[PDB]
């Protein structure tokens, strides 16, 4: 295939398990943590997961430009 | 200048402004979350902030290869 292409791939999977993989051991550690005031105040503990769902929205639509 | 080029620049200012300025405001909600049970255990509060340390490595070692 003649073309010439070394930007236009790998960046899907590169994006998730490259930042992802990271980004998702701190709200584990903080689900407990939160977990814990979550009870004196639960509101926070959403808050965390909440920053979660919305973190992987911007992973898909910051990633909507780099295919 | 003769070269051609439309992906070697605007990502550093691009991925600051476009992914930091999101996920800087779940530190400041969460940075109260977790202040009020940084009392009974500050622990977590710090755990926080830490993160968001650990945010700022992490783009500059994913940023050190989109020029």
């Amino acid at each position: 295939m003649a073309a010439g292409v070394k930007q236009l791939a790998d960046d899907r999977t590169l994006l998730m398990a490259g930042v992802s993989h990271d980004l998702r051991t701190p709200l584990t550690r903080i689900r407990l943590a939160t977990e814990m005031m979550s009870e004196q105040d639960g509101y926070l503990a959403e808050s965390i997961n909440k920053d979660i769902e919305e973190c992987n929205a911007i992973i898909e639509q910051f990633i909507d430009y780099l295919r």
